[PDB]
């Protein structure tokens, strides 16, 4: 019976784990500021997995009334809430000498403030109905050694790690257990794809040249893809991880060991 | 049709891991000191699950001869090998104003060399085999801070974390992943249930509130539990945790969290 | 010849930092929200130093119209810029579920947005000169470790580590180097001792045992003083510190090992 | 105020001697080799005059030799202010391949010999009163582990963990202690000597395994004797009274945790 809320929900990553966590029995809210996609994914599930299994639902994570009237619209439509996952974040890349404050402000907006608000709204809603609930955020290794030409981005997602250690703290005395996800590089993703030009000459190189470049810095020898990030997800966000908590959980095929 | 090698399998921690692998579908090579607690574990694990699901086996893990000798074993019984747990240690508390060498050099062997030792032979049959294989190592929050009057447990076990660290490049070309998990207190022992009147004293407390003043220390408000060991340990053996190595998972109820 | 800079001199730590640089030989530019503060702080050291060693300067670090102005205004007065001192941002509790926007907003402009501008602007001046110029940051334990009902707070001060690495990777080329300075309780400040009633309540005891209380949890049973602040900001700050850059460096008394 | 440094009589070693004397530290120089210990206290003699180094013998691995050298800085000198502890080279091989004896004498040299010293040391400290200071030297490969290093990382790990032990056990005494994570020392005689295998172990050629280092560090250049001197200095000193039990990375930005 368990309620999943994912924000970020209508696209790529986010939209993945949503259809994931269906398959594995939750109950899921799509949860985006595209509310189109968020419905249009609800509807993919439904016909995927069965009727009623998602639901679709608009939000801006960075605004407090907009998270506040997501959680009342949950708890209208399914009655509690289990799990959130927060999904967000892009990575803009320039020198500190020429990157921009509304740059910086939007990446600290989008990775912190909304996880910080989500966090608060939903952890009210599993505290009200004695639910020994999970928040999981969907990090980078950009938040445990800083990025060179991406300070918005690794200050963003550095924060991401203190906010889920003081969630923890704050949260640990209602069975609530909160962490960040670490995630390597999402090669083959439409993001990384798109970016492959831009990395080249960052980097001194030809296009074609810049997956080997990454790939061969993995121990593994591979990126990651939206399964492995799933396989995690889900064993934290389970029952059997109940002892863990405030954890930043590395998914880098060993490139992040520690 | 996987078989785990439980190195410490004879009693408390590493029995219990030993029934919970088996309970879990592996085949169980139960390996210890005492061969009599092996063997017997072993026979229960096959009244339970079916003839030939375990066997025991005597080791020394500080002994070379002796490690190569049970690899080879358990090659003659089993067609393989696919997880090595290592369960060793137990930590000697005196100021290092009194610490003796030859406790500081046998934690050294316990925790550290025997290790070692069974890391190279079992990972030389998962790579002649081409097992996409897993190295577990039972750890300690005493591998991530050093721990007062402890310091040839930490020194053993900070040591353990650089050996996985090293093993995980190593290994990484063949498919195999190696962890080290670290553990909280495991109130609940009879080994931790003997030693209240020792840390009664040493805290300046009686021992009835020993517990007590341990699990306050802890966010979530209890001990480590066997059972919290082997959910971690079955994912991180799992090929849902492919994309993982090399890392220090801590199981701590959220004391440690870097 | 070198010129600092303070952001945040004008009182406190941030003034005891501007004397102890003018003492150890630097020209000071002491800026900060209040312009008398930081005029008469600089008329102080002039009557010790000569004529012309300080200048006070106005600067908000939260806009970033008063931080270009006040590069341009310390550029103006003493023609260059070697060390950036970026001494901001002051802790606010309550659980995450009453913790209020407007809160971790302003945490995350203080503590992070200025830390932004500031380094920005003043590494354009290093870079401009040919300087290996310094930028160290005031940070605090709590970006080290998240902190319990000070979300705003370690999400602020962890995302400096994070803007400090990048920082550092950013500006290596040029022999810039970056560090934040993670420091302990400084249980003097008046800052601390005014809030010995809140955490007295906090924690459920009488005033009185609250530096007791924090005395206790430090190995070296001291809290944090400012002079151990200048030693280690001195050090870093010089060019036998050359190779070290991008680091998180503890000021602890032990506390924080990692 | 007397220095005792642990593998003194080579190299970096060497270099820290000489550095603690132009200090002004008075240098009890220890080594396996006692003819070196006792010709670069001469070396150190003739520059800031006599009275001013003195050489021992030590196997750090014996207890024996440990405790005989504690006694003997006693009686040499009448006190112990600083410990540096300097040994440990690596030895390359695939874990498939490691031999027991190569690890066995890791764990001996890189943390028995450091656990022998800093407990002898640290008692003559606790005597005379003295609020000293014990200092690792050690290696980016204690933060991180090392392919084919497997002894030569769990060593130097180890030594982390012992030096937060020690911290935390010397506390009361205000003695601290530290590790220091030296990133590569390029130009040393050992660095040099291993081009042609660290070149074989990459798949390059030996000219180009010093760039393809130096390109990994942020700051674009090795590790130099100096940079190590600075800050064991800083750290030494009364100025770093209020920090121990720490990880000191010099490693031009290449270790950031
Ligand atoms: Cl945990
Ligand atoms: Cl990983
Ligand atoms: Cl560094
Ligand atoms: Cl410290």
């Amino acid at each position: 019976e368990q309620v999943a809320v994912v924000i970020g929900g209508g696209q790529t990553l986010g939209a993945f784990l949503c259809e994931g966590l269906a398959q594995a029995g939750y109950h899921v809210a799509v949860a985006d500021l595209n509310e189109s996609n968020a419905n249009r994914l609800a509807d993919t599930i439904n016909s995927r997995y069965g009727a009623g299994r998602a639901y679709g639902f608009k939000v801006d994570a960075t605004d407090e009334a907009s998270v506040e009237a997501l959680a009342r619209a949950v708890d209208e439509t399914f009655g509690r809430a289990d799990l959130l996952v927060y999904s967000a974040g892009v990575a803009k890349a320039a020198p500190i000498t020429q990157f921009r404050l509304t740059d910086f402000d939007l990446s600290l907006q989008v990775n912190l403030v909304g996880y910080f608000l989500c966090s608060r709204e939903f952890s009210k809603l599993m505290i009200r109905d004695g639910i020994k609930g999970r928040i999981i955020q969907i990090n980078s290794k950009s938040g445990k050694v800083g990025s060179k030409h991406n300070s918005g981005y690794s200050a963003a997602k550095f924060g991401g790690v203190g906010l889920t250690q003081s969630l923890a703290l704050d949260l640990a005395e209602y069975g609530i257990t909160v962490h960040s996800l670490m995630l390597g590089n999402l090669l083959k993703s439409p993001m990384f794809q798109s970016l492959l030009p831009q990395y080249a000459e960052k980097l001194g190189i030809t296009p074609e040249e810049v997956e080997p470049y990454y790939v061969d810095k993995v121990p593994l020898k591979r990126g990651c893809d939206y399964q492995d990030v799933l396989n995690v997800l889900l064993f934290y966000a389970s029952d059997k991880a109940a002892y863990c908590t405030g954890q930043s959980i590395n998914v880098t095929g060993g490139q992040v060991m520690f």
